[PDB]
C-alpha cells in the first residue's frame, strides 16, 4: 500500500570515467538513438558511477534493458538503483481491503 510522495524513476550508473561529463552522460542516455530512452529528470554523479534518474520509467527501462552501454570510449555498466524515499513517520498499522466473487 501506498500513500503519499514517493521516489521517481532511478537507475544505478557503475563504471562511469570522470573524463566525461555528466553533459554527455545525459545526452547519451537522452539519446533515443544512442540508447532509445527519452528526457532525463536529473542526474547524481557519484564516485565511479551516480544514481540517474529517469523521467519516465519506462523510458528507464528502456535504457536498461541494454546490458550495453557506451559514452565517451567507455563502458557504462547501467542497474536497476535501489528503493528510497522522503518520509519520516511511524503508523502503526495498515488500511483494510478486501474482496470477493459473486453468485446467482
Amino acid at each position: 500500500g501506498s500513500s503519499g510522495s514517493s521516489g521517481g524513476v532511478a537507475v544505478e550508473v557503475r563504471g562511469l570515467p570522470p573524463a566525461v561529463p555528466d553533459e554527455l552522460l545525459t545526452l547519451y542516455f537522452e539519446n533515443r538513438r544512442r540508447s532509445g530512452g527519452g528526457p532525463v529528470l536529473s542526474w547524481q554523479r557519484l564516485g565511479c558511477g551516480g544514481v540517474l534518474t529517469f523521467r519516465e520509467p519506462a523510458d528507464a527501462e528502456r535504457v536498461l534493458a541494454q546490458a550495453d552501454h557506451e559514452l565517451h570510449g567507455a563502458q557504462l555498466s547501467l542497474r536497476p538503483a535501489p528503493p528510497r524515499a522522503p518520509a519520516r513517520l511511524l503508523l502503526q498499522g495498515l488500511p483494510p481491503g478486501t474482496s470477493g466473487p459473486s453468485s446467482g
